[PDB]
């Protein structure tokens, strides 16, 4: 085509076209002000139509890349805002691209976003909706400037339909609120997820990409022949190469040339494909990547015959090994979605171990003939783990199962502070909450997609402010052997317990005008203090001091007089408990 910028505002159409962008701009100009923005956005988009009309009129033939530099440099306050950024426009193309992608800002030093009264929010939606939800896009996409933009525009639609329907509601706030909060949720984990593959793919290494996307495609697509699997494998590791490297045309174009090709290959990968592939250019990449697996073909035989029995096992492998085990990993998710991948790969990692073992040894077919039975340990272990915590939290709740991880991992780890071992306790509580909710078949591999984000942040965290050598270790393992290593730690036995501190222990009425969310954290930071004062402390007596805790606000929270009732009979609650422990 002519001109990409025709071509790309026919295809996207003109709202998706401005609100990509404002996204684009904010993400590389993260100081200017909103205004500035939607001052850009209309010069590009008026731009645009000229070369709609014609695409042979001036500069319609130039690159998008081009184009986008070239405004970047026309902005006057650049140098004296962005300093070596302005630098970047002496430089010749495509110089000049590679120059601005290695000076954008990963942390703008910017205020929280606070989220506004819900009268105040909806009174803005009714009044000017673009404004609102341009403003808020630029506030998001200035303070993550590496999220994909396609996907910062999807969350944006769906906070448009919570608006939407809950601003004409009777109880608004019952009704929108919630819906924020599983936003919010979804984008912080999007975002994190997004960074970990990236930094996953440089850290571990190519092979152990295609290693965890065979697994997955395998288990998504499981009709498929092993070879469109590794087709699909190969492919699928260019986009994410070239995706981390940080273009977005370009990350856009081999994601979208990805899509093309699934869709016109249906029948040779997934019968569950119609409807994305239906869907317009811009949403199908995206909802290809969440389709629901495929039914497996009914009758598939045991991997027996072709893994242990076989003559023909060492020899098949010398030829081709990384060929040879991807087959078996192929074989082995296509009949497990049931399976963590991770699971699967640890399943992978002990076939290599064996073969490398016997195929060199006096007698290879008799020293690997019990292999698969070095795997079922590997097995449940992970599915023992998920029934007895999906049991325990559907005997407790959500809060009180966040209450039995929070004195689980305090005592495993009491070096970490209240407030970070008050977070990553109720964040774990909430994965089994949704995932233990699933059906056994959905658990092990719900639990894979939320912990992988939930671990690596605490990892990332630690890295910075580092407290307990055995969760350096965890975190510097593996990443196949992560999970397993937290799940193994003990209770810390040379903890010296934390000395007494009345106030961390003393409580006023102010707790009873607090929502339940401040009041859970204000207990559950208590939890984590009494269990660091008393780590010897039996689950009998730990009880024991809750119940009377709960007993004395519930009373001091109903008496007439509260603000003596919590000092009086809280100096009483205190005492006894130092005793009882
Ligand atoms: O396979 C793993 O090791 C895994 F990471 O964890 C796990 F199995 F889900 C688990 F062990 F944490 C539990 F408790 F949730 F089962 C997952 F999530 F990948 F499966
Ligand atoms: O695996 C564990 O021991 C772990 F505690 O996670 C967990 F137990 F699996 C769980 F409780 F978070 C749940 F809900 F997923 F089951 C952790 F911290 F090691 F990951
Ligand atoms: C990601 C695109 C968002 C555009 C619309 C956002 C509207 C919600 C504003 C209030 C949310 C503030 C952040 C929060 O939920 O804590
Ligand atoms: C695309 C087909 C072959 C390419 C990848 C197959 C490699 C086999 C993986 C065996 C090692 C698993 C452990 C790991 O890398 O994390
Ligand atoms: C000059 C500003 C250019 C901004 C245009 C950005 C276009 C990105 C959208 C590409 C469509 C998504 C393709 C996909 O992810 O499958
Ligand atoms: C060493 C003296 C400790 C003081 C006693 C109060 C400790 C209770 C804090 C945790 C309460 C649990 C919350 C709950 O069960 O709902
Ligand atoms: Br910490």
């Amino acid at each position: 085509h002519k001109s990409e910028v025709a071509h790309r505002f026919k295809d996207l159409g003109e709202e998706n076209f401005k609100a990509l962008v404002l996204i684009a701009f904010a993400q590389y100009l993260q100081q200017c002000p909103f205004e500035d923005h939607v001052k850009l956005v209309n010069e590009v988009t008026e731009f645009a139509k000229t070369c709609v009309a014609d695409e042979s009129a001036e500069n319609c033939d130039k690159s998008l890349h081009t184009l986008f530099g070239d405004k970047l440099c026309t902005v006057a306050t650049l140098r004296e805002t962005y300093g070596e950024m302005a630098d970047c426009c002496a430089k010749q193309e495509p110089e000049r691209n590679e120059c601005f992608l290695q000076h954008k800002d990963d942390n703008p030093n910017l205020p929280r976003l606070v989220r506004p009264e819900v009268d105040v929010m909806c009174t803005a939606f009714h009044d000017n909706e673009e404004t609102f939800l341009k403003k808020y896009l630029y506030e998001i996409a200035r303070r993550h400037p590496y999220f994909y933009a396609p996907e910062l525009l999807f969350f944006a639609k769906r906070y448009k339909a919570a608006f939407t329907e809950c601003c004409q509601a009777a109880d608004k706030a019952a009704c929108l609120l919630p819906k924020l909060d599983e936003l919010r949720d979804e984008g912080k984990a999007s975002s994190a997820k997004q960074r970990l593959k990236c930094a996953s793919l440089q850290k571990f290494g190519e092979r152990a990409f295609k290693a965890w996307a065979v697994a997955r495609l395998s288990q998504r697509f499981p009709k498929a022949e092993f070879a469109e699997v590794s087709k699909l494998v190969t492919d699928l590791t260019k986009v994410h190469t070239e995706c981390c490297h940080g273009d977005l045309l370009e990350c856009a174009d081999d994601r979208a040339d990805l899509a093309k090709y699934i869709c016109e290959n249906q029948d040779s990968i997934s019968s569950k494909l119609k409807e994305c592939c239906e869907k317009p250019l811009l949403e199908k990449s995206h909802c290809i990547a969440e389709v629901e697996n495929d039914e497996m073909p009914a009758d598939l035989p045991s991997l027996a015959a072709d893994f242990v029995e076989s003559k023909d096992v060492c020899k098949n492998y010398a030829e081709a090994k990384d060929v040879f085990l991807g087959m078996f990993l192929y074989e082995y998710a296509r009949r497990h979605p049931d399976y963590s991948v991770v699971l699967l790969l640890r399943l992978a990692k002990t076939y290599e171990t064996t073969l490398e073992k016997c195929c060199a040894a006096a007698d290879p077919h008799e020293c690997y003939a019990k292999v698969f039975d070095e795997f079922k340990p590997l097995v449940e272990e992970p599915q023992n783990l998920i029934k007895q915590n999906c049991e325990l939290f559907e005997q407790l709740g959500e809060y009180k199962f966040q209450n039995a991880l929070l004195v689980r991992y305090t005592k495993k780890v009491p070096q970490v502070s209240t407030p970070t071992l008050v977070e990553v306790s109720r964040n774990l509580g909430k994965v089994g909450s949704k995932c233990c909710k699933h059906p056994e078949a959905k658990r092990m591999p719900c639990a894979e997609d939320y912990l992988s984000v939930v671990l690596n942040q605490l990892c990332v965290l630690h890295e910075k402010t580092p407290v307990s050598d055995r969760v350096t270790k965890c975190c510097t393992e593996s990443l196949v052997n992560r999970r397993p290593c937290f799940s193994a730690l003990e209770v810390d036995e040379t903890y010296v317990p934390k000395e007494f501190n009345a106030e961390t222990f003393t409580f006023h009425a102010d707790i009873c005008t607090l929502s339940e969310k401040e009041r859970q954290i204000k207990k559950q930071t208590a939890l984590v203090e009494l269990v660091k004062h008393k780590p010897k402390a039996t689950k009998e007596q730990l009880k024991a001091v809750m119940d009377d805790f709960a007993a004395f606000v519930e009373k001091c929270c109903k008496a007439d007089d509260k603000e003596t009732c919590f000092a009086e009979e809280g100096k009483k609650l205190v005492a006894a408990s130092q005793a009882a422990l």
